C-alpha cells in the first residue's frame, strides 16, 4: 500500500502514543512506508494535527518506558552500556518532542560583579 | 480493567507518590495497562489532578531514593554501573518532574569588558527585521 | 504510628540536620512512614518551618561527608566507582538543598563583537 | 556520472530523505561521486533546493532511525561503543540539519540577588566604546 | 567535649585554614564529633565568623592540593580513579567555597543575527502578565 | 617550491574542498609548505577569498563523512575508540569551520521567577 | 643562552608559528630554557609582539595537527586514549589562543513563556543596592 | 622559620613564576609554611602585588607544561590516566589563575524566535 488512508493514519497515530518508534510502526503489513508517512504530513493537516499530538502521547509514554529500562537492566557490563544508551537516546529524544515539558530546566540567579547590581554602560 | 475506577485510580495515584514508576504500578494485581491509564487521564480530569499531585509527591520520593540507590550499590563494576544509571535516570526525571525544585541551579556573576561595566551600543535599526 | 507527633517531627528535623536521608530515618521503630510525613508537610506550616531549615542543615552535613567518601575510597576499581557515584549523588542533591550556597557558579565576562561594545538594534 | 543529470540528482535527494548518508549513496551502481555532487550542488540552484528539503527530510528519519540503533544493539562491548557512536553523531548532525526541531531546548527560570529582582544598574559610558 | 570551648574551635579553624576536612578534623584527639561543631557554629557568632575566614583559607589550601594529588597519584587504574575523584571534590567544592575566587570563567562574545548586531523588537503586553 | 603560485593555490583550495587536511595536501611534491601557505594567506587577499570559501566547502565534505566513520568502524574496542576520536575531532573541527551552519544550536525559553514575567529593577 | 639574542628568539618565533610548542623547542641545540625565555619577553616588547604573531600562527597549525593525530592514532586502547588527550588538549588551547576564531560556537534562539515574546516586568529598586 | 622575609618572599613569587606549586615550594629549608605565606598575603601589600602577578606568570608557565604532559605521556592505560588527570587539574587551575586569558571563550548568536527578531513585552 501506499495510498493515503485516515484509517490507517489513525492506526499510525494510535501505535505511536503508545511510544512506538515510527520505523516498528510501518513495519506492519498493509501500513505505508516511512517516507509516505513523511509524504502524508505535508498534504494533510488532519494529519499533522493528530501526529504531532500523537508525537507528544509518545513522548509521555517513553518517560515512563526509562524507568523500566533502567531499573530492570541486566547487571553485566554491556546490557547495562546498552541499557544505558537506550534510556540516553530516550532523554535526548523527549525533550525534541516536547520541548515545554522535557527540555532541560536551569534557575539562573542573575547578579552583578561582586554580588553587587549588575553594571551596564550604554552609549 | 479497562472501564475508567476511580477507586483503581486513586490506588494509582498512592502508589507513585510513594515513588514507584507506572510501568511497575501497572504489573500489580489488578492493574490496568499503562495505555489504558493513559487513556483514562486523557478522559477524566478528576485523575488528572490527583495525579499531577501524585506526580509531585513522586518526585519528593524519588529524590530521597537516589541517596539509597548510590550508598546501597553492590560494589561489582556491572553492579556500580547500573546503579548509576538507576540515578542518572532519576535526576534527569526530578528536574522534569519539578522544575522548581529539581532543575539546575546556578548563580552567574555578570561583568563586563575587562571586568567592568558591560558595555552596550545601541544602534538604529539597519535591515528590516520588525 | 501514623498520627501527627511534634515530638517525634522535631526528631525528624534532628537525625535529617545530621545529614541522613529520611528514608533511613523513617525506618527507625515508632516513627511515620515517608508518605506520612510528606502529608504532615501539607498540614502543618510550624512543620514546614523546621523542614526547610533541617534540610538547608542536612547540606552542610553533607557537604563535609563528600571529603570523607573521596578521601577514604577504597582503591578498588568498583568501589571507587561506587564512591564517584556516592559523591555525584550528593554534589547533585545539595544544589537542590541550598541552591544559593552550593548551586552552580560562574562569571560571565560578556562582550560585543571582537570585544567591542555589544551591538544592539531595536524596532 | 560527470555531467549533471536531473535524474540521478533526483534519485539522490529521495535516498537521502529517507535517511541514507551522501557517502552511502554514492556507492550505488552509476552514482558520481561525492566531489561531484557537491560540484552539481554548487552550479544547479534546482538541485540544492530540492537537496535542502532532502536534508530536513533526512532529519526526520535519522531523528526515528537512533531509537532502532539504540535498541537493536548487539550486547558486546565493542558493539555497544560502536551504537552508541552511530547514535551520538546522528544526534550532533540533527542540531545542524534542521535546528529549529532538533537543536537542544532549555527553559531558562531567570531571577535576580537572592531570588528576586534582577538588579541593574545603569552608568554614563566611562570609556570610547562607540 | 560538648559544651563549647573557643580555644577548642579556635584550633578547629586553624586545621580547617590549612586544608584539613572538617570530618578529618573531629577524628583528632580531644575534638567534638561533628554534630557538636554545627552545634556551636548554630549558637557562637564568634565561632561562626572565624570559622568563615577559615573556610577561605582552607579554599586556598586546596587549590594548590590538587596539584599534589594529580602529580603524585600512584599509576595504576583504581588510585589513578581515586586521585582524580579526590580532586574533581575538591574542584567542585572550591567553587562554593570561594565563588569569586574558583567558580566558573566564560568570556561570551554575544552578536546577533548572521554576526551582525543582536534584534531586538519590543511590544505592548499580549496577555495579563504584570 | 616557495613562491607565490596561483595554480598551486589554486589546486589546494580543491584538494581542502574535498575535505583533506591542509597536511595532507601540502604534503604532495612541488606543493609550499604549510608554513608558506599561512604566509600567502597574508600577502594575498585573492587567495584569502579563494582559501575561506574553500574552509566552508572543506567543512561540508567533512561534515559527510562523519556519518561513514561511524557507521563503518570496525567493532572492536581500540577501533572504536579511535573513531570516536576521529568523529569528535572533526564535530569541534567543522563548528570552527563553519560557526553558523556548524555551531551549536539551543533554543532557550526565558522566563521569570515561577514561570512569571521576568522581573527588573533599575538604578 | 641567557642574554638577549634577538636570532635565537627569532627561531624560536618561526618554530612555535610551525606548531611546535616551547618547552619542545626549548630543548633543541642551542635554545635557552623556558624560564629564560619567558625572562626575554618580560623585557623586550620587540620579542613579545613578535611572539604574539607567532602564537596566532602556532594555533592554525594545531589546528591542522588534531586531524592527523586523530587519524593517524595506532589503533591500541591506551595509544588511542593518549592521542585523545593530545588532541583535547590543543582543543582547549586553541580556544585560548585565538578565542574569536576557536572558540566555542553556539546559537541561541530566545523565546519567551510558552514560545511567545520574553515577558519582562521593570520596577522601582526595592533595595539600596546602587 | 616563620617570620617576614621580603628576601624569601621575593624568592617565593620567583618559584611560583615557573610553574611549581607553593606546596612545592615552602617544602624548601628555611622558607615560610604554606599557612604563613597566606598570613602574609594579609599583612603585606607589597606581597599582594608580586603575588597576583607571580601567579599570572606561574599560569603563563603551567599552559606550556599542559603540552609537554600531553605528548610525552607513557602509552600505558594508566600512564595515561595520569597524565589526563595532570591536564585536566591544570586547565581548570588556569582559568582561576587568569580568568581573562584561560577562562572559557564562548561566541553566541542571539536571535529571536524562527531566526527572527528576538521578541520582547513589557509591563
Amino acid at each position: 500500500p501506499s495510498d493515503y488512508m485516515p484509517e490507517v493514519a489513525d492506526d499510525i497515530c494510535s501505535l505511536l502514543s503508545s511510544g512506538e518508534s515510527l520505523l516498528k510502526v510501518c513495519k506492519r503489513p498493509g501500513m505505508p512506508d516511512k517516507s509516505t508517512v513523511f509524504r502524508w504530513l505535508a498534504k494533510h493537516e488532519d494529519f499533522r494535527d493528530k501526529y504531532a499530538k500523537a508525537t507528544e502521547a509518545r513522548a509521555d509514554s517513553i518517560f515512563e518506558e526509562i524507568f523500566e529500562i533502567a531499573d530492570n537492566a541486566i547487571p553485566d557490563a554491556a546490557e547495562v552500556a546498552k541499557a544505558r544508551l537506550r534510556v540516553d537516546t530516550r532523554k535526548w529524544a523527549l525533550a525534541r518532542m516536547n520541548p515545554r515539558k522535557y527540555g532541560d530546566k536551569v534557575t539562573n540567579e542573575l547578579v552583578g560583579k561582586d554580588g553587587g547590581a549588575i553594571q551596564i554602560e550604554t552609549s
